């Protein structure tokens, strides 16, 4: 907000799957 | 979103193989 009042939404989504033998 | 009300998505993927003997 100054004294026009800017406004941001954000989303991240990070699945990793692994394996090790 | 300011008071135009730019949007941004991203994706990133990132296998990563590895093997030691």
């Amino acid at each position: 907000s100054t004294g026009n009042n800017t406004i941001d939404n954000g989303k991240t989504v990070n699945k990793s799957s692994n394996e090790s033998n």
